[PDB]
């Protein structure tokens, strides 16, 4: 399973980054802190699923996340934020979850079972 952890905060993508490799089955996991990073990595990589920020310092994410569900076989997106106002919108672009910070690794454990389905 390939993720992609997409945060502004370095430490925060590390902190993700941690957890998936305690929860384990991640043969890749890469990060990005912008859009540009997220949408050339998605270019490049077929990823199950993608952890992303609501906000991308001035970027959008719910947007991003918006524009990456029109994908042909777009990653499942979990939104990973210490913002709780975007869950609405989260569930009108289809977003596979919403995770609110602080979180641990059952609950992210969840998340990552929820997408495990084929």
């Amino acid at each position: 399973m390939k993720a992609l952890i997409i945060d502004d905060e370095p430490l925060a993508r590390n902190e993700l980054t941690y957890l998936l490799n305690e929860i384990g089955g991640f043969e890749e996991i890469n990060e990005a802190e912008n859009v540009k990073e997220t949408l050339e990595a998605l270019l490049i990589n077929q990823y199950d699923i993608i952890f992303l920020d609501v906000n991308l310092m001035d970027e959008n994410g719910i947007e991003l996340g918006a524009k990456i569900q029109k994908m042909k076989e777009p990653p499942a997106i979990i939104f990973a934020t210490a913002h709780d106002q975007y869950a609405v919108q989260a569930f009108e672009l289809n977003a596979t979850d919403y995770i609110l910070k602080p979180f641990g690794q059952k609950r992210i454990e969840q998340a990552v079972n929820k997408v495990r389905a084929t």
